[PDB]
């Protein structure tokens, strides 16, 4: 059981890679930096809130945070004629008539730490570039899911695994030293090429080593290790407030993992109408579950008012989800539990639309229920997908079904970030529709 610790570490360290954007890429409050505002504030003695009151454009009806975050007044603050009580009052009849311009001189972020958003200025016009951080990782996942099988077929298995683990560790450490956004994106793609391949290889090894009398228990323990990795990520993110500090502390543990040492065809899946239907349903279920999981995590990261405690509470509820899945697998079945778990997540996403922002105590409960639901659904599907295919084409079908997860991971970040700008509740509407459809579709599969 000595190698069990390192094989579980291989899965625990995979958590910060796919979920670390919540802490490495947070967006703090910001406004246009102005050169003459600071001197006037020191002259008059403005408090931090009074400076925002007197300088940044107001919100107005319907929120409209765009005018305050991406625009500024072009008034010459260097003029001594400005009164300390209200400098904008004597300039015009109303503040709406003042000229506006972009933040030419930069931005001011109200945070003690840092992130990729604050360092690369991924705000306003460039705000879509933050979505590329996860899309590049998921494109790397998709390409690796094809490349790694070819590499392992034409090269030594153990040497290939060692090489991929070393590549992942080196790319993770190097990304903490990235000088610009393009190199960071390239390192992210390189890391995503090998991360999921290594995770799947470790899972396959740990399932092959253990006999049939304990395969399910170890498979569940593999996800328990991911949950423990999420908890450790939350702790490290609380301890290290800078994104470069957090990135090194995430990648370095995988280095000690190496330091511890020192024919089926694609056309087959759709040749039969029943097999075609099962393949389509499994593809849709994998896509829906991946979209729901990633979107819920990103939405929590983007809208929660207490990120650390919400993330900790959401991560913990996965463990009861794993226990419930384990109890329900051998007593009830696979179709009804999966349908119920998907319906629970869909209903939780639907309810969160109407909850008022001040009812945080209920919002966190609904979020935890939804996370437990998607966790149970994923645990069920990880067995349903595998056991619904014959042994001859089981692995190829599993790979094809899992590629839909990577495609959904590619698409998801633009749904959560960009579509929320059009309307805040729209991503939740999409998630509710997808969850309800997944609940409905699941019933068609045979028991
Ligand atoms: C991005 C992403 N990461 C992991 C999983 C699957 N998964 C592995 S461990 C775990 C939590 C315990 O069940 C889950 C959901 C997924 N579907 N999407």
């Amino acid at each position: 059981k000595q190698a069990f610790l390192i094989l579980c570490l291989l899965s625990a360290a995979f958590a910060p890679i796919c979920v670390g954007i919540v802490f490495l890429g947070f967006t703090p409050d910001h406004h246009c930096q102005s050169p003459g505002v600071a001197e006037l504030s020191q002259r008059c003695g403005w408090s931090p809130a009074e400076e925002l009151n007197y300088t940044v454009p107001g919100l107005g009806p319907a929120g409209e945070a765009f005018l305050g975050q991406c625009r500024r007044y072009e008034v010459d603050w260097n003029q001594s004629a400005l009164s300390c009580v209200d400098p904008l009052a004597s300039l015009a009849t109303n503040r709406s008539h003042l000229p506006l311009g972009p933040c030419q001189d930069g931005w001011v972020y109200d945070t003690p730490g840092s992130s990729i958003v604050t360092e690369f200025n991924l705000v306003c016009a460039d705000s879509w570039k933050l979505d590329l951080f996860q899309s590049c990782l998921n494109a790397g996942f998709l390409f690796g899911s094809l490349g790694v099988g070819y590499f392992a077929d034409r090269f030594g298995r153990k040497l290939c695994l060692l090489g991929t683990v070393l590549v992942n560790a080196v790319s993770g450490v190097l990304m903490a030293f990235s000088p610009n956004y393009m190199s960071m994106l390239l390192f992210r793609l390189l890391q995503g090429l090998v991360s999921k391949g290594n995770w799947m290889a470790g899972y396959t090894l740990i399932t092959e080593f253990v006999g049939s009398g304990s395969r399910r228990t170890v498979a569940i323990m593999y996800q328990m290790a991911f949950t423990v990795g999420l908890v450790a990520l939350t702790g490290l993110a609380y301890a290290l407030p800078h994104w470069r500090w957090l990135q090194l502390a995430v990648s370095l543990p995988t280095f000690l993992f190496l330091l511890y040492y020192w024919s089926p065809s694609f056309a087959d899946l759709f040749r039969t109408p029943r097999l075609r239907k099962r393949t389509f349903i499994l593809m849709y279920l994998w896509f829906t579950d991946s979209v729901l999981y990633q979107g819920l995590i990103l939405h929590m990261g983007a809208t929660s008012g207490n990120l650390y405690l919400d993330f900790l509470y959401s991560a913990l509820v996965e463990i009861p989800g794993a226990f419930i899945a384990l109890i329900t697998i051998d007593r009830v079945g696979r179709i009804y539990p999966m349908a119920m778990s998907n319906l629970l997540a869909g209903a939780a996403c639907l309810v969160m639309i109407f909850i008022s922002p001040d009812l945080h105590w209920l919002n966190i409960i609904i979020m935890c229920v939804g996370r437990m639901g998607i966790t149970i659904a994923i645990q069920m599907i990880c067995l349903v997908n595998a056991e619904l295919y014959p042994t001859f084409v089981r692995n190829l079908g599993v790979m094809v079904c899992s590629s839909l997860c990577d495609i959904g991971g590619i698409i998801t970040p633009f749904i959560v970030f960009r579509l929320r700008e059009v309307w805040q509740a729209l991503p939740l509407i999409l998630f509710a529709v997808l969850g309800l459809l997944a609940a409905g579709v699941t019933l068609l599969l045979p028991e």
